[PDB]
């Protein structure tokens, strides 16, 4: 399903010229420094990976705590840092990794602003700090003093992660060094390079799933071209299911009046299916291009459990110019909430592919019962 | 767009489940000790394997001196096969290629241990042709393997006659200053490939997803679909003929009636579907003239086109002399070319399937008419 395919991809589905429309795209620290290289060089994976280097930071540099954190966005390119991997309390744990997980949004927090800003910060004492929030200090009774907060960037100098070390061990009250940062800074540019290859690779494993998805559904509603009801059902609760959505409803431009509607399916997401707003169906079937409203109580278009965000496509037939259907999903929900987001560029562009084939198919069904209609008027 | 720029080894096409149903979804998935560094930073942001090939190949010059370089890489067809090829080759356009283990290359490959030669016309496995053809003469070399971090070999990197005052040897500490920045060459090579290879099977999804929104058009006849069908086939997977045949609806050892196309275009309208109709799974020749039968027809891929539940052969698909482009040459199928017919003959399937079902009341209204 849907949501994790939320980072920015490729489009599924690429036009050219007069967009005809496809699928088919087109002395010794140094030296340790090294072995360190080589031992992550090797790994493609992202969690293994930020494993490997939380674990070297560790006896990089002296000092009390770590943390690392990794970049991400969004498929609306909103970006934000998450970090499980995060030094705590001493000899106390549930579990390590503890189910358990920060997440900053882009700019907020000190390590938030290294990110968007990408320089690193040596820090003395961070109540200094207008940026250091004490919450967590002051609830567990530890004493945050020196603070090492550098960014992470591959090779074109983009911010990937950000790693710090907090309270450089001492038995003379101490600081972080200019040596402290560059030793620490040095050995973080490998990962940024190394770590956007990862990024890079398990974009590829998932701009694949979606296609494996997407195949999936391909064979599944071509099984059974014979009845409109029932090649619907499986347009239907398939998205639903895969989109997260809580309504979907196809409506069917009717073949000999090739203004409205003859047929309609709608099916709620919890299963009942069977056969009342025709407003943005005509829309999009007049418009013929797809609508997109973050929630409808806002948009400026259309006259004012309950109808927030929508996302309507059209479905066109083969030789691609009568559109022969519409397709109307709404109210995207947060996973495991059941919060209600707006669809984003992923469920535009999975829906875009899904519809090319929803068209072919329907429109042979109709083929279908067409022949069927010939038979009984002898 | 040919089934031959695919021919790696991939992720299983289609994985099959505990009673029939064949899904997509596979792969179960969501001191310069410090110029080193530089060189190491240099190519570690690469995984074009091309682009990142020419930078070792720069880097390898200014590592040790020597007069002729050259850098192999390692390859591998649906079979397994290893080869080497090579495009960047000082002969001080073309691109070598050596099978497995010819050559000194190829032998320092297959066994993936240096060769530090003092005298070439000494080695056995030397050999002086081109020495001769051509005026060179080849005397010390340095052969290296180069592993990813498993410790296979993904390429060979050598350099040919050390430049000295003393006439040199290769030095114990070349071969040293220079195994080392392979190890790391080893590594980012491995991650390129691994990248391709699934920037490929990537390519792969979408010439199915492509040749079926191509199938599923119209599903009115038989005749068309088959054409359509096949016309894609031959020039996908490079044979010279195509041959669909579909069982007897009504029943059912027969064959209703067939298809066949070779490959230029349109004139149409047989002892080997047989066989795969009744086995029920897809038929490897080699050679046709060596096997259960008595014999041009070469080479053949036959795959069952199944049905709805894929328990019953709705039809038969079968091609012949698969022929390697820059050639002609007729030559065997391999995994690949099972593979991907593995999967589109799934596609025809219900292409085909629901296309006997409208024909089904074409010909229950020609029982009035």
């Amino acid at each position: 399903s849907a949501s994790e395919f939320d980072r920015p991809l490729r489009p599924i589905v690429v036009k050219d010229s007069e967009g005809t429309v496809s699928f088919l795209s087109d002395g010794d620290q140094s030296s340790r420094l090294l072995e360190l290289v080589k031992d992550i060089s090797s790994h493609l994976d992202v969690t293994a990976l930020c494993h490997k280097i939380f674990l070297h930071i560790h006896g990089l540099i002296s000092a009390d705590r770590y943390s690392l954190f990794l970049v991400c966005e969004d498929s609306s390119n909103d970006k934000f840092l998450i970090s499980r991997l995060f030094d705590v309390a001493e000899g106390s744990t549930l579990e390590e990794v503890s189910n358990n997980c920060i997440r900053l949004e882009w700019n907020k927090g000190i390590v938030g602003h290294v990110a968007a800003l990408g320089e690193p910060l040596n820090i003395k004492d961070a109540y200094e700090d207008p940026r250091f929030n004490a919450e967590v200090d002051q609830i567990t009774g530890y004493k945050t003093q020196s603070i090492l907060c550098m960014p992470i960037k591959n090779h074109r100098e983009e911010v990937v992660g950000v790693a710090q070390a907090i309270n450089k061990k001492s038995g003379n009250g101490g600081t972080f060094t200019e040596k402290d940062e560059k030793d620490f800074a040095a050995y973080l540019a490998f990962c940024g390079i190394v770590l956007h290859n990862a990024q890079l690779y398990e974009t590829s494993l998932l701009e694949n799933k979606r296609n494996q998805v997407l195949l999936d559904l391909a064979s599944l509603i071509f099984e059974e071209q014979q009845s409109l009801e029932v090649i619907l059902k499986k347009i239907a609760a398939t998205i639903i299911s895969f989109m997260q959505v809580q309504k979907c409803t196809i409506f069917i431009v009717d073949e000999d009046c090739s203004d409205s509607f003859s047929s309609v399916f709608h099916m709620e997401c919890e299963e009942l299916e069977k056969s009342i707003n025709y407003m943005y169906a005509q829309y999009v079937k007049n418009t013929m291009e797809p609508l997109n409203i973050p929630d409808v109580s806002k948009d400026k278009r259309f006259p004012w459990q309950c109808i927030r965000s929508l996302l309507c496509t059209p479905i066109k037939n083969g030789k691609k110019n009568k559109v022969i259907g519409v397709c109307q999903l709404v109210n995207k929900m947060e996973e495991n909430t059941g919060k209600v987001k707006p669809f984003n560029r992923n469920d535009e562009q999975f829906l875009e592919a899904f519809v090319i084939f929803c068209g072919l198919g329907i429109q042979n069904t109709q083929m279908y019962e067409a022949v069927e209609r010939a038979m009984a008027k002898r």
